[PDB]
């Protein structure tokens, strides 16, 4: 009798299936010959743009121990590479066939396949991805048409990269939408890029859900009424956030979509214009965007008539080449028959981790959880590990199993409460998942085991990577201690971060708020940072023009389009003229103080004031406790 079929392999089987080997641990992978939207995208040659995450959380540690000399975000072509150079290694271990079907029994598993061939598995993993309806959009849609408006019902990262791709054939972008949450995938700290991932201290929470939130929410909740933010500038993009129950902030059921902001887009690119932009970076920023107009939001409830094509606002009936209805995703699962009869209904809150289902025996769930920021690797990777320990250690699969219907209604109660399930409750904070699973496995860190104030700092202000997780104990891949020395010789061990949680420690929310708005260049939405940049921005729309050999006359006007963005930038008009110090300051000072006292003993540390008082009680975090694991 087989040990465990792996259903699907892309991109997230791949860590399993490695330990799996390792363990030679008796598997077998079945999976489509048609493959994934990559293969698409491939074959139709539209593997023409760049991840929206960084090397570090989007390519695996036994990748990255190997691979990793700087930051970089990995293009669309280099992602599919290494998923072709895995799948290769590991293509004697798949049979190329569809699962139709899965009969769940006490202790085992009858998959169907389209063959007819059928299957027996004690453990049953599914890594099948998911069903997207923009992905057609991208797979197909063309990019000669030009000069036409379009009309988007949601914002998320496809239907921004599509913008990008509409926006240099001077085709017009409305969202008619109920907001959306944007923030810039990259922040210079010091004149310094960091991955807004890398920013987060996702342990600070354990310090207080307060100080975590006010540290975290204030370029997400409107909190500010620094007029250089862009929820403040175009109040459409505000969301309700009413359906928020749960202390844990940024709470699970979040989606943000991550741009490339004009001035670092500049920074990275200026120098070899062209030839960036051909190997798939491409300029997405939204804010850019709404400021010079080439996209407009409108209320939610803007009168719209589908029949003859036309969207009613500023008294203009307006007619549209397409409405692009909006990016639902759907796990790609077969049909799971529950003691071999009754089907299963998927929904992400009745797992466990979104990797343990109930009602059924042996089946796992690989890849259905989405990170709130940074690339998938980091939930897979960790996912993995959970799967292999449940799958060969019956000690662990009886330990989790055992209460399981428990740990699932405490971890919903902790970080979804009240609220109703959404249909993005599968959006976690990268570090509080990854976190999560390393102490329901033990590979954890103990803060009472910090000895110094470089200790601290990886614990508190290292990002929770997979890879931070694979140093030493029971899943260790080898040359992860020279990957983090590597990382934190380049980020200044994280001091930064470590320094901004000090900041705020006394303040209130609103302070918080204000205090980080006061910088030069605030991290996220900072409007004072588009009008310097036109001049670029005509030299990119060139460059991507020369890429793409497109035609188009920048002369041609379309005034009832003048109508409706005046229209819409009314209140940017009043408060952008209001706009007009401390976090560069505290930041600066901070950064001198902490690594000047790197190798200090903690527990010895005397009685600038409190905030030696603060360091020593991060040794004895008074908000440590997760009911889903204790
Ligand atoms: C446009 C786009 C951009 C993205 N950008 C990023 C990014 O910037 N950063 C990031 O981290 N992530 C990104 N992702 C998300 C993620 O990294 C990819 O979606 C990834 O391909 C998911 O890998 P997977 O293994 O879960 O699924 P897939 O790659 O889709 O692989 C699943 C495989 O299972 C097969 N299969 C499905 N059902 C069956 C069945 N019943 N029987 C047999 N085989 C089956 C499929 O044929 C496929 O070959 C992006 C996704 C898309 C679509
Ligand atoms: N105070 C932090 C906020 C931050 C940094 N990184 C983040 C990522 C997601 C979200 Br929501 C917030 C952040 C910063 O500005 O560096």
């Amino acid at each position: 009798m087989l040990e465990v079929c792996i259903i699907g392999f892309g991109f997230s089987a791949i860590p399993l299936v490695r330990e799996l080997a390792r363990t030679q641990t008796e598997f077998q992978i079945i999976s489509a010959e048609s493959g994934s939207v990559w293969d698409r995208l491939s074959e139709s040659g539209r593997l023409d743009f760049s991840l929206v995450s960084s090397f570090q959380t989007s390519f695996y540690s036994f990748d990255l121990v190997r691979d990793y000399e700087k930051d970089y975000y990995p293009t669309a072509k280099q992602f599919y590479e290494m998923h072709e150079r895995w799948r290769s290694v590991y293509e004697e271990k798949i049979i190329r066939d569809f699962v139709t079907k899965i009969e769940n029994f006490k202790d085992y598993s009858l998959i169907s396949t389209r063959s007819g061939k059928t299957y027996e598995a004690k453990h049953v993993v599914l890594a099948t991805g998911f069903d997207r309806l923009m992905n057609t959009f991208l797979s197909n849609f063309d990019n000669h048409v030009s000069n036409k408006t379009f009309v988007f019902d949601t914002m998320g990262d496809s239907a921004n990269l599509l913008i990008a791709k509409l926006i240099p054939n001077n085709n017009k972008i409305i969202l008619r939408t109920n907001g959306f949450t944007a923030l810039d995938q990259e922040v210079q700290v010091l004149g310094k890029p960091f991955t807004l991932d890398q920013l987060e201290s996702p342990n600070f929470r354990y310090v207080s859900s307060e100080l975590y939130d006010r540290l975290m929410m204030s370029p997400v909740y409107p909190r500010t009424v620094n007029p250089a933010v862009s929820y403040n500038q175009f109040p459409l993009i505000r969301r309700d956030f009413s359906w928020v129950d749960s202390k844990s902030s940024p709470p699970n059921g979040l989606i943000a979509i991550k741009y490339w902001p004009i001035d670092q887009y500049y920074y990275h690119f200026n120098d070899d214009l062209e030839n960036y932009i051909s190997k798939g970076y491409l300029l997405n920023d939204i804010a850019m965007w709404l400021h010079t107009g080439k996209v407009i939001l409108v209320p939610s409830d803007t009168p719209i008539n589908f029949d003859k094509k036309t969207i009613t606002y500023a008294g203009i009936e307006r007619s549209f080449h397409q409405y692009v209805k909006g990016d639902a995703e759907q796990p790609r699962l077969p049909t799971i028959l529950i003691n071999g009869e009754t089907p299963f209904e998927y929904l992400y809150r009745d797992t466990f981790m979104g990797v343990i289902p109930q009602r059924l025996n042996n089946i796992y769930f690989l890849g259905y959880t989405r990170p709130f920021t940074g690339g998938l690797a980091n939930i897979t990777e960790m996912q993995s590990l959970f799967i292999h320990k449940l799958i060969t250690q019956p000690q662990f699969h009886q330990k989790i199993h055992q209460n399981l219907s428990k740990r699932i209604t405490a971890y919903n109660q902790h970080y979804y409460g009240a609220a109703k399930p959404r249909k993005h409750d599968h959006t976690v904070p990268f570090g509080f998942y990854t976190e999560d699973i390393a102490r329901l496995i033990g590979i954890h860190y103990q803060p009472n085991e910090c000895r110094s104030v470089r200790d601290l700092l990886f614990y508190y202000a290292f990002p929770n990577n997979a890879f931070k997780y694979r140093l030493k104990g029971e899943y260790a891949v080898d040359g992860v201690d020279e990957l983090i020395q590597k990382v934190n010789d380049k980020h200044d061990h994280y001091a930064q971060v470590f320094v901004q949680a000090l900041s705020i420690r006394n303040m209130n929310s609103d302070e918080a708020a204000e205090w980080d708005h006061s910088a030069r260049r605030f991290s996220f939405n900072d409007m004072r940072h588009k009008e310097g940049y036109r001049a670029f921005l005509d030299t990119y729309l060139k460059a991507y023009r020369q890429v793409e050999n497109i035609s188009v006359d920048d002369t041609v006007v379309d005034e009832e389009w003048n109508f409706m963005v005046k229209e819409a930038c009314q209140v940017r008009d009043k408060v952008a003229p209001n706009i007009e110090y401390s976090k560069d300051e505290d930041v600066n000072k901070g950064i001198r103080l902490i690594l000047s006292i790197l190798d200090s003993d903690i527990s010895s540390l005397p009685d600038e004031a409190q905030s030696i008082e603060f360091i020593r009680r991060l040794l004895q975090p008074k908000n440590y406790e997760l009911l889903f694991i204790r």
